[PDB]
């Protein structure tokens, strides 16, 4: 987890992190979302709900380094 014994500590998320459910809401929050991973926000409708529905489990910290392609500050700009 972050800190400390704060964890998910689950053996297989039997919740899945079903995206399809967000992409009925709109799209701004996908586009977001795929910026937080550092993403471009781009590809495929397709693209997008699979790379946020594979997030699960996976925290903030736990995105590939080399995923990082979103054009911020001195790094993919």
């Amino acid at each position: 987890g972050p800190l400390g014994s704060i964890d998910k500590e689950t053996i297989d998320l039997l919740a899945f992190t079903s995206v399809a459910e967000l992409e009925l809401l709109g799209l701004e929050k996908l586009k977001c979302e795929l910026m937080a991973l550092g993403l471009k926000c781009g590809g495929t409708l397709q693209e997008r709900a699979a790379r946020l529905f594979s997030v699960r489990g996976l925290a903030k910290e736990q995105i590939d380094p080399a995923l990082f392609a979103k054009p911020l500050k001195g790094k993919k700009k």
